[PDB]
């Protein structure tokens, strides 16, 4: 699709066998979404923001449709004011920006 | 142009006579900037994100020209870690995410 941004360019995502909604955000390095079980072992990371820096739990390699494409890769979870959807998984989707 | 999302998609814009780099961010509903003077009447605003809110001043009917194209909108400044070109005026370039 072209997803044009006069409104928040909000999409479901599936994860878990959940749907979710979720902002595509490339402003963001990073896919951090909030509080859910995940599998497996998650590492530390901090992710900074506008507000300061967070901690939070990163899992590798967990598959994700998002706007119904496949993704497999990093989702960090956290306090973060809204899902995000950032560019490690964006790159999956073959996402790009245009003017 | 087409910019891809492996690294950051930033760009060069011209505020207040001012060179700046910015990040051009489909996340953000708002525009934001590092300490710097805009001409005319502002106000008080709180803005949130991944580790919480900033107070920032709000001014209205700036231009910025990004990467080429120039903008007129709302324009905050306060004190964000990077200078962001949020929706209200990655619209009037044209800028679409695509994938
Ligand atoms: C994975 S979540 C963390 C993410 N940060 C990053 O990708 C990169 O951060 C940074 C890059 C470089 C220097 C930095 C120094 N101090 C902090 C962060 C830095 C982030 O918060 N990105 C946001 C933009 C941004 C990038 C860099 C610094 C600060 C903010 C996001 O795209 C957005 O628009 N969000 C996410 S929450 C809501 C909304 C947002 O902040 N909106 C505004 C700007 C408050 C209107």
């Amino acid at each position: 699709p072209q997803i044009t941004l006069w409104k928040r360019p909000l999409v479901t995502i599936k994860i878990g066998g959940q749907l979710k909604e979720a902002l595509l955000d490339t402003g963001a390095d990073d896919t951090v979404i909030e509080e859910m079980s995940l599998p497996g072992r998650w590492k530390p990371k901090m992710i900074g923001g506008i507000g300061g820096f967070i901690k939070v739990r990163q899992y590798d390699q967990i598959i994700i449709e998002i706007a119904g494409h496949k993704a497999i890769g990093t989702v960090l979870v956290g306090p973060t004011p809204v899902n995000i959807i950032g560019r490690n998984l964006l790159t999956q989707i073959g996402a790009t920006l245009n003017f």
